[PDB]
């Protein structure tokens, strides 16, 4: 407790020993308050993107998206006996499973560095940017000195900022990357290596995949999402988790021991209230990690939950209260006999899940799910699952798939969304002091999106042409991400949607964007087109006007047509 936690605490209030004002006006329940100190990033819109989308400034589904708590102070029940015992059988085989053909090693400053160097999400918060820090020695030995002190199994600095997202400084951001970045920086939740995970898959795998699922014999394909995930994850969950340092060794065993107990199991924190102070709170339970860390972390435990819940409904146990002494074995020799199946019947990234189970027994086995804390949104705690009999329509990682048969006979698997929600993320960009040319390049990464997940959209197919036109031909796109590149779209279409892709057994290249089809007209119609509108009707018959708006506002550059791609342009 305070003696983990108390370090942290005092040398805050140091830093605060003015204004440590222990209010006791706190609206903590759930939390343990310790006291308080004085202080003091909205949606910004995308021109070139909005002034090639007309149409949509009078849709308010895409309007209102560009305008403008009570789970996060819950607290979850201690499972029962038979749960906890089922938790520790399962994780104890996953770990086991996940490790058989992958070594855990720690991940090194060089992996670090490139990856600061390369910008991506560390959620971080002397030093100005990390790309700064990381090139000072300094930093490193602050880095040494909580290590060290991790290594003596205390702690100092690694405190989380909330914002729900919780930002660390940089160097406890490495110490987590050090000692468990090789969860996903050798893809222990690949399918290849997990069978239940997606890791590494792009939006043109993940609908074959389902489609891979669909073909087991089984029942109707469920996807119950959690009622808050994050806020549901129990200390008992966070133990099962820290098993993986089990296969671990040396020093990286001892500073993975020490995040899952300093940082994951007991965990500081610091939040800003208007009534301007800084409240200095603390937990045991719930998930606060890096995004990359909590992503693996939550495949994890979905794995061995949706397992559970398979075997409540194939009565591999009676009863979550106690597990007899036979039970157990049943329940090991079920791993043991049929796991590798039952997680091949499976679809999960992170909090999101599908399962085909072995029959519809699985839509009313509740007791092991609710008992776990994963209560199911949006329905009623013992009202039984409702599941999908068609793979074409089941929900997975915001979207849907449509089977899609090219002219020449051969199948696309294509992700899917209502397009207000496409075109509305396209309109925005997040922070401030955007250029026009960086405005431009970030629209050219939505456009080339467009062209190669969502080509079989009329109006995104159009759209993405239309700024492609509209953008430099040279400029790079900027903030797996087969788009971000300079080459030509239909060569990168052609090497993700034909050569490299294992369901296409005929390896023969497309020749021009009229080869590759549409969905029908009112299947297009349904997922949100436009098509058939007089507003819509004007954009395309007029669209070489806005792309000489939006040429004529960056200037004078090199331009390409891509207009002609298309049938109705093409003379
Ligand atoms: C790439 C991710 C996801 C993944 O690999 N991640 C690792 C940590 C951050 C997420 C795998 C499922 C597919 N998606 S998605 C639908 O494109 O967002
Ligand atoms: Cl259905
Ligand atoms: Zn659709």
């Amino acid at each position: 407790n305070l003696d983990i936690i108390g370090k942290r605490i005092e040398k805050i209030k140091q830093e605060h020993e003015t204004s440590w004002h222990y209010d006791q006006d706190h609206p903590y329940k759930t939390w343990a308050y310790h006291g308080s100190y004085e202080t003091k990033a909205s949606s910004m819109v995308n021109g070139v993107v909005r002034l090639l989308t007309k149409p949509w400034d009078i849709i308010p589904m895409v309007t209102q998206m560009a305008m403008t708590k009570e789970k996060v102070d819950t607290r979850t029940q201690e499972p029962k006996e038979g749960t906890k015992k089922l938790m520790k059988i399962t994780a104890e085989w996953l770990w086991k499973e996940l490790g058989k053909k992958k070594t855990p090693r720690m991940c090194t400053r060089e992996e670090f560095t490139r990856k600061v160097r390369s910008n991506a999400a560390l959620g971080a918060i002397k030093w100005k940017s990390a790309r700064e820090a990381v090139e000072d020695s300094g930093f490193w030995e602050l880095v040494d000195k909580e290590r060290n002190l991790h290594l003596e199994g205390k702690c100092e600095t690694c405190v989380y900022n909330m914002m729900a997202i919780w930002y660390m400084w940089l160097g406890a951001r490495f110490l987590e990357f050090e000692a468990l970045g090789f969860l996903n920086e050798d893809h222990w939740f690949s399918r290849e290596n997990s069978l239940s995970g997606v890791e590494g898959e792009g939006l043109h795998k993940l609908g074959y995949i389902l489609r891979d699922v669909s073909k087991k014999e089984g029942g109707a394909m469920y996807a119950d999402d959690t009622a808050g995930w994050d806020t549901r994850i129990t200390l008992e969950d966070l133990k099962n988790e820290e098993m993986v340092t089990n296969h671990m060794e040396g020093e990286h065993k001892k500073l993975a021991e020490a995040i899952f107990k300093l940082t994951y199991q007991n965990k500081v924190v610091r939040v800003q209230r208007p009534t301007t102070v800084m409240d200095i709170i603390s937990r045991r339970d719930q998930r606060g990690s890096g995004q990359v860390v909590t992503y693996g972390l939550n495949t994890f435990t979905n794995m061995e939950a949706q397992l559970i819940r398979q075997m409540e409904g194939e009565g591999v146990f009676k009863s979550i209260q106690h597990l007899t002494v036979t039970e157990e074995i049943a329940v090991k020799n079920w791993l043991v006999r049929v796991g590798r199946e039952r997680l091949s019947r499976m679809a999960i990234s992170g909090d999101d899940c599908v399962v085909k189970p072995l029959d519809d027994r699985f839509a009313s086995a509740l007791t092991a799910l609710n008992d776990m804390g994963k209560v199911r949104k949006d329905i009623q705690q013992w009202e039984p699952s409702r599941g999908w009999n068609d793979w074409t329509q089941v929900p997975f990682c915001s979207h849907h798939f449509h089977e899609l048969i090219m002219k020449d006979g051969r199948v696309l698997v294509v992700p899917c969304r209502n397009q207000d929600e496409l075109i509305g993320r396209a309109r925005i960009s997040q922070g401030a002091g955007w250029s026009l040319r960086e405005t431009a390049c970030l629209g050219k990464s939505y456009a080339q999106m467009w062209s190669l997940m969502y080509f079989h959209r009329r109006d995104l197919r159009l759209a993405a042409n239309a700024i492609c036109s509209a953008v430099p031909s040279h400029w790079v796109p900027t903030s797996t991400h087969e788009w971000m590149t300079t080459e030509d779209m239909l060569t990168v279409w052609n090497r993700v949607w034909i050569q490299e892709n294992p369901w296409m057994e005929d390896k023969t290249p497309v020749e021009s964007w009229e080869e590759i089809p549409y969905l029908g007209k009112r299947e297009d119609q349904w997922c949100g087109s436009l098509i058939g509108l007089t507003s819509r009707a004007t954009w395309a018959k007029n669209i070489q006007t806005a792309i000489n708006q939006v040429r004529s506002l960056i200037g004078n550059e090199e331009y390409t047509d891509y207009m002609p791609s298309m049938k109705r342009f093409r003379r």
